[PDB]
């Protein structure tokens, strides 16, 4: 349900963006899209005026002394001269104007240009660039928003409404790097946590990823994964981030697809501590603790694919809704509903895949088509709600999949570069060549030790 | 006094190996070092017979067959074809006999060798890998130790003593991961703070680095750093991971050289919570928490002074006790008394340079020796103890010493290399070339991710 | 024919092998294989001795200094302690006798072993490591070898083999650096030369890479690629020197495969100045001046194709006949014989596809099998010798084909590793960490001129 | 006199500019710099208007589009904006205008600035980009030019000035790729070069480096380094090109510092084939053939001096003519004289140093005054003619010299950066980042070798 969830979050960002005009039209100086500073404005405006006599730009810029204002850059350049039949006429201006000035100025620069717009476009869409803001801001944006979920099955106990109340109250006023509030568990979720512990533990054997089961031995070890005794938070967080480098943060309420991503990029999984209905133990009609903790967390302790998941976080940075929908059909595709090719063999790794029994004994049938894997095929083709899969895809190896990703990256446009650091687990954006040197110099110090160790070696 | 420390660490060592002889004498088969490993003893013997003719070396591996042992690697390499003049004769043996066979056969072995040991010398000090075990072995191994300083200044209230206790117990029981347990401050304590705090601010706009001046400035604003409330170690160690990636753990009683090292490699700084005594605000006896607060916390901010510390905690890893005395003195001659020389003039960075108001105001009096900071020299140059320091080492920029510290790392033997990984903040041993290609591909996959950046841009 | 070369060339080295036994059979010591170093022998002995008790490799070390030798390595290790099951007993000698001692006590470690060999297997077949001593031995050991080709269609007529004379003596009698010797060239050769260029040149337009194309406009516009008038070979290899960084070496006789995959190696190509029998102008018994400027040189100007090219030769260095085998074979169906799959359509760039008018036609066409490019499947499957190839391998992208065959050299098992200097155009082997670190050098120093590069830009 | 080169070449293209006026004065258009580009002339006006009311550049913008030329870039941005008090008021055009309409619309264009100039400064100073061209133009641009040196001592003899001649013919119609013509030498050069050879080589045993003394005793073995032969230049290029990957080229003439730098850069150094006057055996009043046989030839072999020097020249790519003189002064103070300091002794390996036998018995005598390498200092501190060197600078190692480049070049403003390609033995330049991408995907190929030879050793 989650490119459900992008194409939701989509819809409403461009109804925003159709609800983003003035309630009285009439007006050609409604589209001047502009932002104030320091009590002046800056902002800018583009004309595409055809032919060549009709120069009158030198009225527009007559316009813009016209109340002394703040030139931040003016250029022109008439177009058809770099590349001919596909760019129009375009001479970019940006400037700060007095506030009360501006309109007054736009007036006369009205006589210029009727029919053209603003030449910045979409600017970026807002991402948080260290772990704090990550939290602050995404719970501050999701405050105030409770789940109600009455028409979906189960959920009419009020026992069920005051653990789900519990529960966004722990996640919603959890700050991080705080350690995780320990949650109880009566007999009830216990049992339903014994029972699909047992019906997936004993099929795991089978059609599933070797890299899942050596992670779940390990877990169950040391975290102790067990039918009596349900998993905290802390301790798997704990492991994950010693092992795997990776750590959770609990959540709830309608989660967007961008928040999400971002959290991916910074190696933070988001997760929620209650669990499916005892009404519908075998399938849950939104993805709950025991889905994450057997289908995210297990799969999650491997290097390389932990790896390749921030490789995905990473791209998802800055990109407009549109690459939202892609990076998340690309992420149910592969992390939701995966599939390996290791051994002779092919084993699910999938999350979907690796929490609904159902789902588990239908995906290696023979049944459902299976094709290998195509980061664009996956990135087009859709889904399906309440009913199993039947399109799969198959990556052989986790680094195919990871330098598929990294192409597909590449090919992504963006107005900057993304680069992530483990030291400070922040981001940098790159942008500038001056980050990128501050980056490379890191990477010859790295180089320098690596040269000092094998001198050493030997 | 730390490297009194590293002194005393070092000669303790030399002491029980100097106790490390059996009590009993006169059996030529007590130097025989050996180990068992799984109800067998797996060891290893070295012969230096002179001549060419004396080569019954066959009777000793007549010996090592006579009880069916398992032999690891038997080699032999006469001397002086190599190297002349500078070795002697050996062979190297490694072989796991039945551990009460063994010594019988080590009987036979005797009437082949006398004069001569074990090839393999000292195999390594023990560190750790991870963070985890770093907070687990080093609390284990320094359990039960209370500190006296009775015959220091002070210390003879009882309160004091309570004091102590209470930091102690809330140290020595912290785990890693956990939250710093907040601690009360009664008004001795803080007014003392208070004092220091203005003593130490109305100077440190003189004579101090500008990244201290500026990082005590980012610190009284987020931390709070102000006479009327001493901070708290949580805030600060979140601060420090948020921006230098660095953090703290709290620590009571006789630290060592080597743990104390080994938390440096790892990005951590061991610290103290309670403070100097109040009879002593102007100097203490032992470095406390403000001393750590003024004079280590504020110039660890710096990226790159905190990278420079992390190189010399990599160079620690593994390094005998001479080298980690030689560690502590470039420490000391560095951390906690270093020099700057930036803008035209000099400038203080010292941690015990910036923690006592007369030696701020001695270190950039004319009275001290003033040298430009030299790698060996520094190593070499002793101390003094509860007087001025009169020899100091100046570096204009703190990377001309990371690469000195990076040659100086270069120049120390070791049999193996150490790299750190802060997304796991893991610490992985250099000894195969298998690790250094799997280190390299991250480089690898960090420049592609580089390129793809610098292809976006522009 | 290369593979069928390959073949021949592997087949002589086994007959050789199969010939290198001794004439008078009945001595168990003529497998003791030795070499003479200043007057005394270095050799090594291994034994295979089942159970445990029987362990008189000590009368074997008895052997080894009853004649005072010379001891560089002995080792000692049974197997089935590292790895069960697979290896057998074996340990490692190897030691230096007196010539005249060293069969003397030979003989008495014949009443050690019998049944096994010496431990040193195949060391390496030799290969150059400069362009100098490349032409040097490999015209010493190609001196004396006329071509005969008298059963092949023409060559009957005297003045063709007076002109295979004056190309043997321009060719064998060439040294390294010394410029082309021009080489006349009468009404017939030219004519049949006007003749080929015509057909070939009519048709490129077509089925043709682009590549090739815009190469041969460049050569025809510059080094003169006219029917009127036969191009010289000094002429292109500057061209190729100064663009692709290629050249030319005159060759004739029975090349082996391995000189010419090391000549491949060092960015030289070996090339014959006459041209096929005018008698058959429409395809060549064997290939000539025409095939290489019409199929090699042209497509050979691509940096990408150059590159590959070179990685193959790289990879061939020191390889087994077997594996140069496999190298030839996908030289073959690659280089001889190649597809890619650009603009949509197929086009092909082989060199014996771009050399025969009746095969450009034919691969083309769809009688003939054509399959995607795999590295192993082209190294396995074989050839037919004077008809059209059926089976063909296309690759989209050189690029591709490149790092597949990166992975083949890298999982070819080799001794050691090959490095390419365009600097001194040498070759430096790859058995020291030393030596990756002295070109790890070279590449930090590139790093650093590109970070200042990057620095300065912008 | 390399510093006088530099300061006369650098004063004579002041001269040109001095002279670069119209004969004519009066004209306020004189000023403006066009070059003109398919019919039509594209150029460049900038005006620095004071205050913010006077606004008029949309006359100068009225004025461009009078004649509908072609806007390459129209820009315009008032200054204090992002610095303040050190620009001054600005703004960009860059424009392509009909060059009969160009003056008359420039005309109108007055109307508007009178008394500032066009944006775009010195553009760059020409470069090659490759060998060949290094070759044909700077042949080209030197063709028609003795020597007469008839007041220098001696050469008065009219057989001096046939040498003078033959080996001017020799230079000057030598062509890139071709080889080195044999010259021969009487008995009277061959005398000489004998009595030098023997007066330098008895003392090459002192205060010389021992990288010169090993590189001179390799060249005597291989390339005849004797008393009776003066040896040719063909032999010696082989050598040097074989192993330091080096070549030479004759020339004569009146050399420039720019071709001369430009050549050190493309790893090819210029040479004369005559040597200096019988009359003058002891010194030359200008460098001959003897004097880099035995300064520059020898000293030149080390693969790291080589290297540095290949260094320099890169940074003299473009530079302007102060600085090409600053990179003569270091080449002055490195090249021609330079001390290492080595085995705790001082040794010289300067050019200049290893050609003057006085010189030599100078340079390590206590008169002269000696101190340690610095790049500014050697850059600044100035020379003197036909007299010993009484100033000098030493370095211990030429990696510290290398590095010491390394930081001036980057300190060196250039509006790009320089690359060099020994594969094409080519320069691309270093001004957008897609070279600099197309660099590192070498690089990166480089470093997965490197790994592959790291995983296939051990
Ligand atoms: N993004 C939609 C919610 C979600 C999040 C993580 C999952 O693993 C999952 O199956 C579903
Ligand atoms: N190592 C001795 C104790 C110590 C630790 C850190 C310091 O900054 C300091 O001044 C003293
Ligand atoms: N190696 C066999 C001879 C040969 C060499 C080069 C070629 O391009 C070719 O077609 C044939
Ligand atoms: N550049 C001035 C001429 C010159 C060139 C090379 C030298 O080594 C030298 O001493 C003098
Ligand atoms: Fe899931
Ligand atoms: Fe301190
Ligand atoms: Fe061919
Ligand atoms: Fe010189």
């Amino acid at each position: 349900s989650l490119i459900e969830d992008a194409r939701k979050e989509r819809e409403a960002a461009v109804a925003a963006a159709a609800a983003a005009v003035p309630s009285e039209p009439g007006d050609p100086l409604e589209a001047v899209a502009f932002e104030e500073k320091e009590g002046k404005a800056m902002l800018n405006l583009l004309f595409s005026p055809r032919a060549t006599k009709p120069s009158a730009l030198s009225r527009a810029v007559k316009v813009f002394e016209t109340f002394e204002a703040k030139i931040h850059h003016l250029e022109t350049r008439p177009a058809q001269r770099p590349r001919a039949g596909g760019p129009h006429l375009e001479y970019f201006v940006r400037l700060e104007v007095r506030r009360g000035d501006l309109a007054a100025l736009l007036s006369g620069v009205r006589q210029v240009s009727e029919d053209v717009r603003s030449p910045a476009g979409p600017k970026v869409p807002w991402f948080p660039r260290k772990v704090s803001e990550l939290d602050k801001c995404h719970h501050l944006v999701t405050k105030f928003d409770p789940d109600l979920d009455l028409d979906h099955p189960g959920f009419s106990d009020q026992v069920y409404r005051q653990r789900r109340k519990l529960i966004a109250e722990i996640a919603f006023q959890y700050r991080h790097g705080d350690p995780i509030p320990r949650v109880e568990y009566t007999a009830e979720e216990i049992a339903t946590w014994k029972e699909v512990y047992t019906t997936l533990k004993g099929l795991y054997a089978t059609h599933a990823c070797g890299e899942h089961l050596e992670a779940f031995a390990l877990l169950e070890r040391f975290s102790g994964y067990r039918e009596d005794n349900i998993p905290q938070l802390e301790d798997v967080s704990r492991f994950l981030k010693e092992r795997t480098g990776f750590q959770l943060r609990p959540v709830a309420g309608l989660l967007s697809a961008r928040d999400f991503l971002a959290s991916l990029a910074f190696r933070v999984f988001q997760c929620t501590q209650y669990i499916r209905h005892a009404s519908s133990p075998m399938h849950s009609p939104e993805p709950d603790c025991c889905h994450e903790l057997l289908g995210h967390v297990p799969m999650l302790a491997d290097r390389t694919f932990a790896q390749f998941s921030q490789d995905i976080g990473l791209a998802s940075l800055g990109a407009s809704d549109e690459e939202i929908e892609k990076l998340s059909t690309l992420y149910w595709f592969t992390v939701e509903f995966g599939l390996c090719k290791q051994n002779g063999e092919v084993k699910a790794y999938g999350a979907g895949l690796l929490s609904s029994y159902g789902e588990l004994l239908h995906c290696l049938s023979e049944e459902p088509e299976i094709r290998a894997f195509d980061p664009e095929a996956a990135a087009v083709q859709p889904y399906q709600d309440q009913t199993y899969q039947s399109v799969y895809f198959v990556s052989e190896s986790f680094s195919d999949a990871k330098d598929k990703l990294r192409s597909y990256a590449s090919r992504i446009q963006r107005p900057f570069s993304v680069k992530f650091d483990p030291y400070t687990l922040a981001i940098d954006v790159l942008d500038s060549p001056q980050a990128v040197r501050r980056s490379l110099e890191g990477v010859q110090d790295e180089l320098d030790t690596l040269a000092h160790a094998l001198s050493a070696i030997g």
